[PDB]
RNA sequence: CCCGAACGGAAACAUCUUAGUAGGGGGAGGAAAAGAAAUCAAUUGAGAUCCCCUGAGUAGGGGCGACCGAAAGGGGGACAGC
RNA sequence: GAGGUAGAGUACCAUCCCCUGGUUUGGGGGUGGGAAGUUAGGGGACACGUGCCUCUAAGGCUAAAUAUGUCCCGAGACCGAU
RNA sequence: CCUUUCGUCUUGAAACACGGGCCGGGGAGUUCACAUCAGUGGCGAGCUUAAGGAGAUUAUCUCCGAAGGCAUAGGGAAACCAAGUGCCCGCAGCCUAGUUUCUAGGCGAGGGGCAGGGUCUGUCAGGGCCUGAAGCCACUGAUGUGAGGCUAGAAACCGGGCG
RNA sequence: ACCUCGGACUAGGGGCAAAAGACCAAUCUAGCCCGGUGAUAGCUAGUUCCCCCCGAAAUGCGUCCUAGCGCAGCCUCCCUAAAGGCAGCUCGCGGGGUAGAGUGACAGAUCGGGGGCUCCAGGCGCCUGGGGCUUCCGGUCUAACUCCGAACCCACGAGCGCCGAAGAAGGGGGGAGUGGGUCACUCGGCGUAAGGUUGGGUGGCAAAAGGGGAACAACCCAGACCUGGGUUAAGGCCCCA
RNA sequence: UACGGGGGCUAAAUCCUGGCCACUGGUGGUUGGUUAAAUCCGGGUUCAACCGGGCGAAGCCCCACCGAAGGCCGGGGGUACCCUCUUAAGGUAGCCAAAUGCCUUGCCGGGUAAGUUCCGGCGCGCAUGAAUGGAUCAACGCGGUCCCUACUGUCC
RNA sequence: CCGCAGCCUGGCGUUGUCCCUCGGGCGUUUAUGCGUAGAGUAGGUGGGAGGGGUCGAACCUGUCCUUUCGGGGGCAGGGGACCCGAAAGUGAAACACCACCCAUGGACGCUCGAGGGACUAACCUCUCGAAAGAGAGGAACAACGUCAGGUGGGCGGUUCGGCUGGGGCGGCACUCCCGCGAAAAGAUAACACGGGAGCCCAAAGGUCGGCUCAGGCGGUACAGAACGCCGCCGUAGAGCGCAAGGGCAAAAGCCGGCCUGACGUGACCCUUCCAAGUACGGGGUCACGACGCGAAAGCGGGGCCUAGCGAACGCUCGUGCCCCCACACGUGGGGGCCGGGCAUGACAGAAAAGUUACCCCGGGGAUAACAGGGUCGUCGCGGGCGAGAGCUCACAUCGACCCCGCGGUUUGCUACAUCGAUGUCGGCUCUUCCCACCCUGGAGGUGCAGCUGCCUCCAAGGGUAGGGCUGCCCGCCCGUUAAAGGGGAG
RNA sequence: UGCCCACCCGGUCAUAGUGAGCGGGUAACACCCGGACUCGUUUCGAACCCGGAAGUUAAGCCGCUCACGUCAGAGGGGCCGUGGGAUCCGAGAGGGCCCGCAGCCUCUCUGAGCUGGGAUGG
RNA sequence: GCCCGGAUCCGGGCACCA
């Protein structure tokens, strides 16, 4: 599905409708020193079995496509709810 | 004082718990061990160790699941120091 | 008033393992590195800096308050020959 | 004249379903801890002592010991902030009149409905929790949970020894 | 590679095996003794005195769940509260697409005739046969058809009827059991059927004696506090009786 | 102390032991890719934790060899012969209705008055075949089976 | 599914002395440079038209090194002194000099490594020695300790889903949507029937305007049933992303214009889930803030309506602040509240393969095999009808296509009884019964001359044997016989 | 006056509809005449929009007749269901009786526009 | 998510606890 690069929606910081630049969401690096990564490493020291459950059965084939909209006057960003699609063709 | 499980529970089970238990080896005494702050807590206070009632299933640990778990302080018993 | 003394493979650091409520913070052990030493060291829940507060590790000894019951005395809404 | 063999699982079973020769004796919901309800008792914006100390006719008894706990303020992750009053119905009961006989009329504690007040969140209406002054202790019983846990019953797994 | 005796060595996740999982003190797909240990059991068996009052469920959803549990429904006990409640009927006002009935009202199926048009084949422009379209007339059907449409069932208001200040709408609290059902009548789905299997409604049994059906959980009569007298129901009246 | 110690498979002798290295496994090699801790460099942090980069062993990816290593030994089209695909090749010598053949009491012969068993031959071999050992019986058997003679209370 | 030994390899330690080489760096040292247009080697940024010139130049003649032998770079003498342009070309010019960069090689002092070689005194092996000690060989490797990667059923712990006309194999009736089952309110089951979803669309979404669809008829060149034009009819016979059902005509369809309401925050209600508890998901109605389209009322938090989706913990992003300790303040770093994404299809969410005929325990008649019960499709037998054949003639005899029944001797279907046991094939031995009659007895018909046949009715008193083959039962076969019937009794 | 007849805005949404033929207007409703201007045709003043007024009852509109459509009433014909009951019938499928309720189709005949709010005509 | 090679995709070896 095709989506424009620029969309005019409500900027809640500016309190009016402004232009936004559209991009797809992408996550960051896992960042060792996160509290749940410090705890996992503390659990893997010593002897034992595999410590934690790991997923093996997979059913879905797509992923929810999320749109990221940045207000072009104040850089305020609104993140929208995702929707299961193949690959959002963001070309204008 | 060292070495050190499984059954069982988690309605399965492996981290976990059971449990530093059961058991094994070494060393005493009429009691042992600990014991005179490189301690606690907080506007500059207390004052060696041990035991009882509490603080308290609190802080906190945990497939943050089942479950596990203090200390300071308060009240007492005895209350030495070299 | 001036000068002298104060415990080393020890404290601590990285890593591995076991304990622990100890969690980026606690304890012990194995392996490697390894101080300062009074113009010094340690501590005050991640790490460091500056004040402030507090203590002196790495050498021993130490009654009383308590744990037990082979044994001796006494007691009892204990049993009464399956 | 009327009447199939007891207990049991089970739709029924129930008997060609299982346990059952006779008699005597033994033989299975118990204890503790916490929590919550109930029946009663004591004190009441408070209640209650624990460990313990002193005395004594010495495991009883008497005096002392509120440390702590529960309740009295709640909301919020936290920094932080912090109530308890005014309207309407109206049961019992009381008063007035008739007691003809009584929602006829007033007043109405407890109870119900609308609001108000504290706090978090939202940009207002909103949404969550709280606030209209009763609890603590004791004895007994019931149930839940934890310990063997109504009584009996596995195949197994582990530690140390003996052949 | 013969048979046999005395001594000795190998020990339990270990030994020894000319190999069968054989043998290791009547024990071996992992010996025995004592301890952990009264291991755990959603499973099986047993669970001890009398009277009185009330009185179920075998259903829905979730669950490594269907031999078990949680949340609801149904039983019992207590406190409160203070005037209405609804298991039944009638009237009024509304909802519905089932039995039936239709097919020229949609969608599918389905049997014959008459007229008109066309092509092909045969016979001597005509006749006969087959095919396609149109038109008119009659006939057969539908769980997944409807231009229609009952009996019947249901919502609300009023009235009647019954319960209620003695036995009490709404609120609060304590304790459960139950989650294997089964048959008869009746309306169905699957099946050649079945004392089959799976649904809706009513009733027994379960948890219900007694009277009838020869005897009979379930069918018909009927709900047993005890003792005596009477009248009936179902059923019966030749003998058993 | 290799005419040895250790480890496999087959099973005396006689006649023999075919084709295939694609897969798995073993052994060896390497232009090259990836590759942990430690160390080194840059950033960051008054120090650390933390981010990057470089270097990076064995193994793996890649190549070759090995069938008395585990093993495997088909189909289609055309005229015994040639081409193609699975996945490398396409059952050689022999043997058979086998202690291995579903159909099945296969078909023909022998033996019996009469033979689903037995013997011989055949070979549409569901699903025979070569040390996973093929064919083969001299001697031996408290091994399995069929036939004859003798003998009999096994039977009438 | 995982662990742990053993093995292989690397770092650190025990671990030491002499070298040599190579690769990095640090402060230095230097000399080397042709996409094309052109006096010709523009590699680039600038000061810089002046720079060199007894403050010794352009020029002939050779030794020599090199290169895409293009051509430039350095040699002293013969020359006692000359050339580039400010002028001609280049998306970028001056061999006018000087600087840095890209880029070649070598050398100084220092550091880091990496590799190779040698040595002996650690360490190891052997010999002699009662020991003390001595000798020989190897050697900083091996070996051992510790950490890291690989391999690793050698050994240990475990898991090996469910429903289900027994279990298994199959299927998915295991999450969701439409019709029917379903009995005109609501609720309602089947391994019942007919099918679908796990997405697609920046327009296929919002609004405003204009228009009318499938199909048919008349007239027109190519023109044809079906191109464009002019007229007539047309209740929908079209289209509306996708299953099925419902809805829709100055539209919800077709064609255009302008847009992004497929919007930020916060509530309530319906359905999933009847009355009567209940997570997600989906939908509906709004408040505040801001937009779009319309003259306007207004319509618009996606698609005409009913499917297209997912907990805790963990990670991550968005968004404004709150907190960090036995004291206070500061920096880095962590944690918190509110919303989005990463997924569990067994879809109200575990991280998971077989095998046992060597097997074991607790149970189950809630559930299979033998046997009993119910049913009779299958199996065996009877009746009706009469196509036909029998020279003619349906019924002496046979009897198609269909229709109505019986038995309980086959095989199925069901799961009522037995799972703390009712000994499960065949044969032998012995007893009895049924009749649907094979022989023996009676009667009749005939396509009955006699003999022999064929058929119908009564009748169960008596009989129904011996062998070969196979475990059989059935069956085939041999020689006879009056005939060598067929069934039941757990 | 009047009442009803058109017109504007409606309610009911076929008893109200569709086709054909005919009747009727000096006002009203229309066709009609024309385009400078507001506006306009992916060409066309056809349509929309603006400005007008000679002509006409031929269209539309209203009324009447006739054909079919539709809603009812009456009559002839085809088909037929159901709530409660019984030791009613029958081997069953089904059927009869008692108390309580109906329905659908097809022919033939007869009718068929009502109505609320406001400015022109009779 | 990486490296690397090959035409955003593909291949090889390693990273990856809802």
């Amino acid at each position: 599905m095709k989506v424009p690069k620029v969309i005019k929606t409500y900027c809640p910081k500016c309190k009016t409708h402004t232009e936004h630049s559209v991009s797809l969401y992408k996550g960051g690096k896992r960042r060792s020193l996160a509290e749940g990564q410090r705890r996992y490493e503390r659990k893997n020291v010593g002897y034992g079995s595999k410590r934690k459950p790991e997923q093996k059965r997979f059913a879905k084939t797509t992923k929810k496509q999320t749109l990221v909209l940045k207000c072009q006057k104040c850089s305020y960003t609104i993140v929208k709810e995702g929707m299961r699609l193949k690959k959002l063709e963001l070309v204008e």
